[PDB]
């Protein structure tokens, strides 16, 4: 109940660096994902032609 | 049973304060897991297509 | 029994957070398929012909 | 023996909420498969075309 | 040999106590891997069908 | 040796609803491959007339 | 050397209770390969009729 | 919300090296597919003799 | 160098339990094992029909 | 070197189950193959009459 | 409240060394992260060259 | 420097032992593989045909 | 902030050490990819010629 | 920096027996090939007669 | 700064015995990693044959 609110700040700190890191997380996959499914299209237009 | 009375707000101030961060260790997994989840999917996406 | 209900809405929103995306794996089948079919044809109309 | 009858109420809380969650965990695989089937179907009404 | 007779209660009161909340780390388990096999076969009726 | 006697009931318990679940892993092959044999007499019916 | 023979029943007690779910892991498996594999054939079936 | 700004160069020096690599899984297909594709005709060169 | 003579056997006697009780953590891993492997076989079965 | 002599027996005893339902997997395939190839056959003679 | 102030920068002292080290498990992560990643990548060119 | 002579037998009788089993793990997947590849064959003449 | 500087060098020669093992998990990859990609051609080679 | 140079031969040694496994997975893929690609030509003789 | 002398002789023969054992736990790890690698690629032969 007390000594704790400049510690709240602590966390808070801990978690918006989360939230850095995360929006990595997140848009490796799709960096990731933008051939994975592109290179999938890349196939179709393979098995198709038969 | 008696000199704890005032020592009883002693511990319920450590509660308190554990109610406090306790509510980090939650959202933080959640915070995470957001991605943690929504990254799986990602890849469904990517499984099925084939 | 306590302490999970604003805990409740942390999965109802990584699950509607599904939902979204999953509306995205529906109609991007539709979306190759759409060909997928329609090029199935091409080529009906291609060996009957004969 | 002694001591624990209102410590028994202290896992019925944490299993109760167990069964809580535990419902996401069951839909949600639903809610994903629900399309990671019907999404084997739309591929079955491509292949079967041939 | 003497001075533990009423002694003895006092474990057979904290094991008595032990299959108490033993019983609840036994189900607990099962409940949790009730869905664990169950969501295995959910999967397993998702990759057969291939 | 002991204290499983009820933990019996919790497998059998598990692998009951397997043979539930199973039921349909079971039929939904059949219910796909109805038309997955059909559909190949279907087109029998197509190459044969030449 | 001393003071274990009584505690040779407590491990072979837990042993004992290990051959008991033991057996159900081992039919699991064949439980579930029972249609993991007739689930083959059925789309052998499928496949070998073009 | 602190020491991770050095940290940042860290991601994106990961993602950079990404898009590197990842420009060779883009061609590798097109490499690839490039006779894929090409070599279809060489066969519909082929059976549109008869 | 002397009063240790009758307290060499006190030791002895705690190894030589440990190998009794050895001897189960070695045959508890096979017993284990056993099923691991097994299984992992009855799975084997399972992928190698495609 | 020592300890394991009586832990080869364990081994030996898995790898030779091994052998057991290897033969299995073996003839499993054998029993499939038989009608996959004699069906080719049964292909065969339906389109070598044109 | 008197003795303490050169014990202050004691602490700061060793506080300082943290952020010392502390950059290397930060660094030693990503140095090592860097080819778990790039080997990510690796084998994603490897699975979908098919 | 002094009081491992004793003790450095007795990692090379652990080692030695290393060597013992580590050959049924080498052994174990050619005993697995044996068939994993003859399967395979198996198969190829099966597509072959066509 | 005294005392470490001696100990700077401990890090940098463990990761120093790093950077010549990573080496070899970078070209291990690639080692094997090797052949991992051109056994993919090979078999390209292969359902190509239909 | 010191304590691997007598480790670096450590792992040259594995990638050594990578290389020599390695030529057996590329001459295995031709074994096989030498027939999969032969025995498409001895189709070909089949279908070209027409 | 005295009585230490014939003390500095006692750690180096501790170190010096740690430099004895530490040489088994860095070829302990290659002696099982040996396999631990070789046994990938058996299983690299395995995958690559599709």
């Amino acid at each position: 109940a007390e000594g704790d609110d400049p510690a709240k700040a602590a966390f808070d700190s801990l978690q918006a660096s989360a939230t850095e890191m995360i929006g990595y997380a997140w848009a490796m996959v799709v960096v990731i994902v933008g051939a994975t499914i592109g290179i999938k299209l890349f196939k179709k237009f393979t098995s198709k032609a038969s």
